[PDB]
């Protein structure tokens, strides 16, 4: 308000995030913030700070800037029959007294009192240049999508809200079109449901490419750094999903399944069934634990699935046993669900465990012996190289363990991969692979049949057949005799063959009907997953480590060389039991209900209605928004490293520090997270560090040494843009701003002209060229008293002067012993003739008026007022101004104490604005340098003349659209 | 009949003390007692003296007198009265009483003259005009000037002492405005002091000068402790104990635990820290290691470390290593950080291979025993050489090494604009820091990234982590612990130490405030975090003169690390405080360090320091300088009592003489804490110290120092020759004797015999004998006659030469074979004495006893070594004839003098028999002839004894004030 600047005067507000920038009451002083924005050596209702004096002046500018995203929406207009009007439109507005915002936002309404300046002026202008002017209006019943008129405000809001708008609109299509891109995703069998139209002005910004998808992806990617413990809860999440999904039945189905599948072995040594069965659980009760590996399966250079301690025995592994028959079984099933590449190497190592004692052939080392936990060895170099080397394997004493290993290499499941969605409108999906390219641990098969049906064709159905084979290759041994009974083998070999036997839905369902279940989602992810391509052999491609650069060394600046240094951890482990994981396999229980179109799309639908992408795709875009904003930001006046323009130093304001700059960067993050209530890790990773030598990239590599770069880019910030465009067109209008350029004058004068010492008439002024200079840099003690002489200063010099005269002080020598100057110079600045010129640069200053009628002091313990500052910083200038006739009036004195050391008086909301003349009134005569159009058409109102030509009355484009919410297209079909 | 009372100290108008003997010891009493109060040691009796040391005492003896007399005078009121001989006087009045009996003391013109009497006739001739005050200075005190010559009897001894001496003290006097200017840099702008009063002329701060004292101070100090612990461990004792009196900040391990919430992990810190200690010390006296290097290093225990071994897979030594590479790199051994990086090579020695440049040098090897600038892997000094896979752990390690690793700087402190400030390897004003500082106002939370110290948590916890994690480095680890490890690693690298803020910007306040408080000034080193051969290597003195071919003194820098004393700490108590930090929960940073401070610096001492080393180079300076005055050295001397005959020197005697001075300074000063060493930090003839230090490159940097003037050795020139033109006048004569048998009624003294029963030394009737002369004895018994230089045989008589060799080592041998001979007949011989003792023996001239009797005593009590006083029996004039002596002279000196012959007849107003003495009118001109000045040329001549006299009401203040800390 008055100066009316700020917003809230006449528009369509929408919504606020509390970006208040305001001013502060003019008849009087005047900060508008900087008591309540940063206060770092200043602290009153009244003060601030030169040494963080730069921060806060761009952090006032940016939350500005903030401020004006609103939408325009014009609705009716109405031509005019004052006599002031020819036709010129009034905006219809139902507002209450709309009149005085037309008679506001138009000099209209405005009578004909008495012959006055304003009036007069007011007879001479145009009746044209006013009002509406043009739109672009090709419809019907409804507005132009845009209109312009002749209005008061600042065009760079006007130009602001262009960039905003040009930021938006880019990423506009004919919708529809986009009805691809979610069949995409709907797989072309999540049926949608939406109108059929082209481009009809409802703009849909989601058009976006992979350089702000990477870059997001870097931000999640150090957001996700060190902080799993988070990915557990929403893994069960996608559990639950499936389990909205999936049509098991768990607890009868195994527990016909088993007391069906076991042989008689009661009375012969440890019976199978009661075995398995105080080992399993008849532990009736809801069990759906079995999601996670498949829903971990998202991530793999991400989280490494590793199984659980107790699901191996801790027996060194033997012959003559049981349960080391279940066990072993248990795991060659599962294992070929981790994700770990040792895994091989792990059941390698498994076997020859169980293998402890009986056959024994060639071991590399003391851990390399089949004594050793397979799930404990961890690098390729701790594989036994025998297993990768099958020739160490003697047929002859391992024979069975050869045997088995050439299973294992020729038979084990494999990777594959699957697409989802659309980079076309949506950018990349991962960035170690191309776009939607989904890899796989498995190789999904086609399926056919809309219901269940039983088949024995899946790479693990065949694993179980040639495990079974071992194990009846096995038991039967002879060693196993004199440890056993003989008739136990047999119903031993009896449990297996209805074992291999089982019946279960589950394979199928895996191999052909799950793949597609998991794509259904499938970027429908919070988090957007990563992944990493396939090993499964061949260890020169285990990867080694993920380094990410967000910055540089510590005595390089170069990103290249401190690549090695900048880098996070990678891989994290996962332990899962085997349980609820055979459970399934060996037992599918799906009825035939799931109609896959019909049931799936049926399923998800109602889950959709909020669709987070949306939120996800604006959240990603604006962060990376803010991200090139800040990597600007800190090289500028608050520099970095890298001295490019800098533009308000000749502020003084202390140099740059990470903790200065840590500060301002906490403003920015805080007025970022409102912009939209923001309210997740937000550039808290990247100030987390100093983000002072910032250079982002990320990279991983494997043990054939094989480097993988990845670089992201950024196409900047509008921001960034307008705030820089108005910084510079600020430093002609600090006058505006209550800081002033120069330094004060001070000492005790007495005058009774109407003048401003904001503009003292020149006889009042003194420099160094002045004589009567005392020079003061940086040596000024002070003696108390002497003998017969004053306190006298300690020159600059050494020697002793009395206090009186012209000098000179630079501010920091002031700081220093402030106390100290001050519970001096009372009198000899007040009552004697010490004056100086205290230099400061830039600063804040207030005011307030006063009749002139009486005398005035401008002491009224201005000392007071100053020495409530710190030894740190200054206080804003006070002023006591006059009420300046036009015209007579009587005299009365006026003891000032501070002056200005320029001219720079330029503020001032309206006083007597109906009169040509006023007894004493503030003179004031109607701002002539923004309508100056008024009295001749011309400027070109949309080029770009600032601050070459600078209006408040200039060309508007209030605008009017179709804007639905995109969550509310969401129409599906289920 | 008396003499003259030549004393000072007797009339003490201060409470002050010297212990230095002014007295002079009298005829009526014996002498030689100050002829035995020298560097003699090898007298036993009331009586004798040693010939070879005459000369070589001399010194000290008339030094002491001079030690007596630098007391500190004071106003006197106004005394007004008038009597017949004192009409219209300004005399000084005195508080004392019958101070008018010191008056006529005093006051010639006192006592009248009412008759006959040397005295009454005398001053019958004095005037009341030059008598009683004289004029005075518009300065002073009370009823007295700050200067006032009043004519009064006086030594100008005395006067030309204190006078260069007073030149001397107000030579150094201090504004009390710069004085408080300097307080507050002394505070560092923390001190508030003001002074509006009515100010007072007298006050003196004679406290001005300049560096090289204290460096020379500093030196000899460093010299005395001569690589002694004992001697600052309690320095550091003293500052551990104000500093945990100082500081806020509070530590506290409990906190962690509940951070811990109470192996794992917990269970065994918890045993690591026995939560039961109370005692804060030792990590304080960590830190004071930063105040002083040059001397000392701060070291480690090993017990510490792993066996100084290691491995990759026990969790204690995960702990330890831990603990100690953390509390490590604030230390200031410079082989630290190699050294962590070879201990944890030690412990990983096996996993990952990296080339070496030594085979004595083990991957596996003791870091204690890699301990020297040869010690130094080009490697560790080439990473390029660390193929990634060779180590990459290392490499990373070597490469934080490079990276975050502390780095010192400096800082301004002392108040050198004065008093100075001591410091060669540095200007004086500059303050290191084995790391860097920043500025105020931590009331703010104490995190910090930018830290050096959150920093080496943070780079620490990673590398820890990075490395803990494959597994593999550590086989045998089966669980996963990777949860409770490192979720442990961060919670810590997550705990918040208040301690890294008072470290990073409040200790460089703490201890810059300390920097002037320092009795002893910091001895530090240059520091430096790389370049081997920019390291230290040597802090080597000359002990030696310099002026021949001369070699430093030799330095255990060769010996030690590289310079310094080792100090192990605890890395427990360190690493806690590094740990738990917390500020008090209300702290207002100044109002605390105000109160903190005020009653410590309302004590002071430094000005003790002061006396001291001013006191210090005066008397070195001087000291050599007799020592040019005494015999040769390795440069041209300049002996005067050569004319008193005795040797050329050896050490043990300046040795002797050097303690004595110890010994009467420190009694004179009652500050009797030892102060110097002379050569028992010295040598026996050396002249000057030099220092020089130098780097392993073999940069050298030499420093010498510089001496001024000493007036000592002056005024001692001045008195002497004095005396070397008036002689006597304290028992020891110039000339010989000659000794035989005289006797004669004409009255006199051996002093003054009349010079005809004298002969010169070779008169005719000579008789020269060497060492050898033998006797042939007489024959059948007849008289023994002695063979010449030609042969010849003459009896016991004539006119005998015995230089003086053989009389020496034949002392009793030739009495008992000349004493008749002396007895009864002529044996008359020159015996040759040069500057002697003599004595006296008071008799009657009319009565007597045998004084050969007393004469062979004093011959009996004389050794080759030793020599006693010549006694002399000393007779009665009288103001009327009686009966005269026979008196049998023995033995005579060979001259005629005066001593201090005063005056005869103590209080008979004439004289007939016996000479006759009157007054030495003589000194007091003025008072016969006033033409003269008091500033009038009469020296060396004969002093006056009566004097103008300024005396003083200067004041000199206990320095104190009333102030306050840190606001």
């Amino acid at each position: 308000s008055r100066i009316v600047v700020h917003t809230r005067w006449a528009s369509n507000v929408d919504f606020d995030r509390d970006s208040s920038v305001i001013m502060a009451p003019p008849t009087e002083n005047n900060i508008h913030l900087f008591k309540q924005l940063l206060n770092t050596e200043t602290l009153s209702v009244r003060g601030a700070n030169p040494l963080m004096f730069r921060a806060n002046v761009l952090h006032m500018l940016l939350e500005f800037v903030l401020d004006n995203l609103y939408l325009n929406r014009h609705t009716g207009f109405s031509q005019d029959h004052t006599p002031f009007t020819e036709g010129a439109n009034l905006r219809s507005l139902p507002g209450p007294d709309a009149e005085k915002w037309y008679s506001i936002m138009y000099p209209t309404r405005m009578g004909t009192p008495n012959v006055s300046k304003i009036c007069n002026f007011v007879a001479s202008c145009v009746r044209n240049r006013v009002g509406r002017f043009d739109r672009a209006q090709m419809m019907n019943g409804a507005m132009s999508e845009w209109v312009d008129v002749f209005e008061t405000s600042d065009a760079l809001t006007v130009s602001i809200r262009g960039r905003w708008m040009a930021r938006l609109a880019r990423m506009n299509i004919n919708p529809t079109e986009i009805e691809w891109a979610l069949t995409e995703c709907a797989q072309g069998y999540v049926t949608v449901t939406s109108p059929y139209a082209p481009s009809v002005n409802r703009l849909m910004p989601y058009r976006i490419s992979n350089a702000e998808r990477q870059i997001s992806q870097i931000i999640r990617i150090m957001n996700i750094g060190n902080n799993a413990t988070v990915i557990q809860p929403v893994l069960q999440d996608i559990s639950v999903l499936l389990q909205r999904i999936s049509p098991l039945q768990i607890d009868p189905t195994i527990i016909s399944n088993t007391m069906s599948t076991v042989s008689e072995s009661t009375t012969q040594t440890l019976s199978p069934a009661s075995s398995i069965l105080g080992k399993l659980r008849p532990s009736n009760s809801d069990f759906s634990s079995f999601r996670v590996a498949l829903a971990g399966w998202l991530y793999n250079g991400v989280v490494t699935t590793v199984i659980d301690d107790s699901s191996y025995p801790k027996d060194g592994g033997s012959v003559t046993s049981l349960e080391n028959l279940w066990d072993f079984f248990i795991l060659a099933l599962a294992l070929p669900m981790t994700t770990d590449p040792c895994a091989p190497v792990k059941a390698f190592m498994t076997l020859a465990n169980m293998m402890v004692g009986f056959e024994t052939i060639p071991m590399d080392n003391q851990i390399y012996t089949q004594s050793r936990r397979a799930s404990a060895f961890s690098t390729p170099h701790t594989w036994p190289r025998c297993f990768m080397n099958i020739q160490l394997i003697s047929p002859i004493d391992a024979p069975i363990l050869r045997q088995w290993a050439e299973i294992i290499h020729r038979y084990w499941p494999n990777p594959s991969q699957i697409r989802y969605g659309a980079p076309n409108v949506f950018g990349s999906a991962n960035l170690f692979t191309p776009p939607e390219v989904l890899l796989l641990p498995i190789d999904h098969q086609p399926a056919n049949v809309t219901t269940p049906t039983l088949d024995f064709t899946n790479e693990l159905t065949n694993w179980r057949a040639r495990v079974c084979e071992l194990m009846k290759n096995l038991v039967d041994n002879q060693r196993y005799q004199p440890g056993w009974t003989q008739s136990l083998v047999s119903s031993m070999r009896g449990t297996l063959d209805k074992l291999k036997l089982i019946k279960s839905m589950t394979p199928m369902y895996l191999q052909q009907l799950a793949p597609v279940e998991l794509a259904v989602i499938a970027p429908m992810l919070p988090f957007p997953p990563f992944q990493v391509p396939y090993v499964r052999l061949d260890r020169d491609r285990v990867p080694t480590m993920v380094g990410v650069t967000r910055q540089s060394r510590d005595a390089i600046t170069q990103p290249a060389l401190s690549l090695s240094t900048t880098n996070t951890t990678v891989g994290v482990p996962l332990a899962l039991d085997a349980r609820a994981i055979t459970v399934a396999l060996l037992s599918g229980k799906y009825p035939p209900d799931l109609v896959t179109n019909v049931w799936y799309a049926d399923a998800i639908y109602p889950m959709y209605a909020d669709t987070e992408v949306f939120s996800n795709l604006q959240r990603d875009m604006i962060t990376c928004e803010a991200v090139q904003t800040l990597v600007t930001l800190v090289a500028q006046i608050s520099d970095t490293q890298y001295p490019v323009d800098r533009y308000l130093d000749w502020i003084p304001s202390l140099r740059a520090s990470a903790a200065t700059a840590a500060t301002f960067a906490e403003w920015v993050n805080t007025s970022l997270k409102t912009a939209f209530d923001l309210s997740d890790m937000l550039l808290e990773p990247l100030l987390s560090g100093d983000p002072r030598m910032t250079q982002l990239a990320i990279q991983y590599q494997q043990y054939n040494g094989r480097t993988f770069d990845v670089i992201p880019e950024m196409p900047g910030s509008v921001i960034a843009d307008c705030v820089q465009l108005t910084a510079e067109v600020f430093n002609h209008e600090y006058n505006l701003f209550g800081i002033a350029r120069g330094d004060i004058i001070i000492g005790r004068v007495q005058s009774t002209h109407l003048w401003s010492p904001l503009a003292p008439p020149p006889d009042l002024v003194f420099d160094r060229d002045t004589p009567g200079v005392h020079i003061f840099g940086r040596d000024c003690r002070i003696s108390f008293g002497m003998n017969g002489a004053a306190p006298m200063i300690r020159d600059e010099t050494g020697m002793m002067v009395p206090f009186e005269g012209n000098w000179i002080f630079p501010l920091a020598l002031w700081q220093m012993n402030t106390r100290y100057f001050n519970q001096q110079f009372d009198a000899w600045i007040k009552t004697g003739e010490l004056r100086i010129r205290i230099e400061m640069g830039a600063y804040p200053y207030m005011l307030h008026y006063y009749d002139p009628r009486q005398y005035a002091n401008a002491w009224n313990l201005a000392s007071a007022w100053l020495e409530e500052i710190t030894p740190t910083s200054i206080p804003s200038v006070p002023f006591m101004v006059p009420i300046s006739s036009d015209h007579d009036i009587s005299s009365a004195p006026a003891v000032q104490y501070i002056i200005s050391t320029e001219y720079n008086d330029r503020s001032l909301f309206c006083t007597n604005s109906s009169s040509p003349q006023t007894i004493a009134g503030p003179d004031k005569h109607i701002p002539v340098e923004r309508y100056n159009i008024l009295t001749n058409p011309d400027a070109p109102p949309t080029q770009i003349q600032l601050p070459e030509v600078i209006d408040l009355y200039n060309v508007v484009t209030r605008y009017a659209y179709e804007t639905p919410p995109i969550t509310a297209v969401v129409m599906g079909v289920p």
